[PDB]
């Protein structure tokens, strides 16, 4: 089975440790964890074939700039993910995390991730956003910030409901195979 290293980096609270908890081993439903802490492994069939993906979540703040480069040696693949319910999660995509993943991963792809998609037409989302004259992230967006950045590929999906979680992590493969 070929082995590949995914990385998945972006804002706090936009999604991410959610996401690689989905295809899990079991669950445990009322304890939060910022970040993933066992060893967590997607097995993906991509063209007839058998890939092992090491899953290492990070953590997004600030003070955790200084130790997050520790998880960056060898990997094969970027999830760099924003939230659809957090312009700012948006915007520090271009400002923040490529120019840190494009220095510590030089050449590995990058599949820009627009997280909690159900979160697009929910009412109290759109709410809170519009009383600060915002409104979610358009699709749209996405694929221009996918453009700005060179990102392999942009994707959305919702942890929540499930919707366009698993073609995150086979596009993930695919691109991790092409080097
Ligand atoms: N509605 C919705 N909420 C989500 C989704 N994914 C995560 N969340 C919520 O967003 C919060 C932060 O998620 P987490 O995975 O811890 O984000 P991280 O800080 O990027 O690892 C938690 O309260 C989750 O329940 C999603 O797809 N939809
Ligand atoms: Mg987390």
């Amino acid at each position: 089975a070929i082995r590949k290293k995914l990385v998945i980096v972006g804002d706090g609270a936009c999604g991410k440790t959610c996401l690689l908890i989905v295809n899990s081993k079991d669950q445990f439903p009322e304890v939060y964890v910022p970040t993933v802490f066992e060893n967590y492994v997607a097995d993906i069939e991509v063209d007839g074939k058998q890939v092992e993906l090491a899953l290492w979540d990070t953590a997004g703040q600030e003070d955790y700039d200084r130790l997050r480069p520790l998880s960056y040696p060898d990997t094969d693949v970027i999830l760099m993910c924003f939230s659809i319910d957090s312009p700012d999660s948006l915007e520090n995509i271009p400002e923040k995390w490529t120019p840190e993943v494009k220095h510590f991963c030089p050449n590995v792809p990058i599949i820009l991730v627009g997280n909690k998609k159900d979160l697009r037409n929910d009412e109290h989302t759109r709410r809170e956003l519009a009383k600060m004259k915002q409104e979610p992230v358009k699709p749209e967006e996405g694929r221009d910030m996918a453009n700005r950045i060179g990102a392999f590929g942009y994707m959305e999906c919702s942890a929540k409901t499930k919707d366009g979680v698993r073609e995150v992590f086979e596009m993930a493969t695919r691109a991790a195979l092409q080097a």
